[PDB]
């Protein structure tokens, strides 16, 4: 119940060394990490490299960023802007591959990037009658007590729902659908194409917290897919023990508040045990933007319900500084 072969310290010790490293490699200055033209289904897919792409929010970096979540390195919500999920993104996809985990979106780098890539970037989209009838609420206020008398934290508008859906950002899937309603059945989008299918090797889970970033690695030692990640809480460190996933709880209910071995002075433990307060972590979603821990770990909605199906109650997880 708190058990550790050495092979699986050793396991994780070999991962976080290769992350160690891979931080060391990230370069912070490349452009696709910093925060500061034709948004079509067809400019979209055909976007192409050029030098000097620069900062800023291009078709190019939204071409690349549904490629690279199909390349199992997620990155968030698809915004086609740069800044720092972008960064790490592709310094990901770059150690997969065998090219400098720099971050930097070179031409070398790209033209891989789109040799993983059988499919188009992007793709219509029908909204339906499902997609409008939800269920859905009017509003999620912040106040614990008025969300609890709900029939569930439900999506709050179309738009909201289909950008989870699709992995993008709500503004961006509006954005690029400008003379969309999402009132209307039978509108047609544009979407992302994504479908990030995990391996079922998952074998450790590392949730490195400088780089806000939560890694997947295989018995191999190979790092096989990730995920942004906002881990714990400011100003306290990270758990620097060593956990089991124990269970995949989906749809959960939130819950808020403000052998045996007899005694004596030879047991175990001896004659008393002052009992500390138990901790209880676990990798989760996030809900709307709006709405909001020490060891918690929280990604987006759909990359915790990819890893959510493959992972198996079994595989080991450690934190790193």
């Amino acid at each position: 119940q708190t058990q550790i072969t050495a092979q699986e310290q050793n396991d994780l010790n070999r991962a976080s060394t290769t992350l160690q490293n891979l931080q060391k490699a990230e370069d912070p200055n490349a452009d696709s990490g910093i925060a500061a033209v034709s948004w079509t289904l067809d400019g979209l897919n055909n976007a192409e490299w050029y030098e000097n792409i620069g900062k800023g929010q291009l078709p190019v970096y939204a071409r690349a960023h549904v490629m690279l979540n199909n390349a199992h390195a997620s990155p968030g919500a698809i915004d086609g802007m740069s800044g720092k999920n972008t960064l790490k993104a592709i310094a990901s996809f770059q150690q997969m591959n065998g090219l400098s985990p720099t971050g930097e979106l070179t031409k070398e780098t790209w033209d891989a990037l789109v040799a993983k890539q059988n499919k188009p970037a992007f793709i219509e989209y029908t909204i339906t009658d499902a997609d409008l009838k939800g269920p859905y609420a009017q509003s999620i206020p912040s106040d614990y007590a008025l969300q609890a008398k709900m029939k569930g934290l439900y999506y709050t508008r179309v738009s909201e729902m289909l950008g989870e859906k699709f992995h993008i950002d709500e503004a961006f899937l509006k954005k690029i659908n400008p003379t969309a309603t999402f009132k209307k059945v039978g509108e047609k989008i544009i979407v992302p194409n994504v479908r990030n299918d995990l391996p079922e090797d998952i074998h450790l889970i590392i949730a490195h917290k400088g780089a806000k970033q939560l890694y997947l690695f295989n018995s191999r030692n190979q790092m096989i897919a990730s995920f942004p990640a906002t881990i714990g809480s400011t100003d306290t460190p990270s758990p620097t023990g060593t956990y089991k996933v124990v269970g995949v709880a989906r749809n959960p209910w939130y819950s808020y508040s403000p052998l045996s071995l007899p005694p004596g002075p030879n047991a175990p433990v001896g004659n008393i045990w002052i009992g500390l307060s138990k901790k209880s972590f676990g990798i989760h979603g996030t809900p709307n933007p709006s709405l909001i821990s020490h060891g918690c770990i929280r990604l987006t909605n759909w990359d915790a319900n990819d890893l959510g199906n493959k992972v198996r109650s079994g595989v080991t997880v450690k934190f790193l500084e």
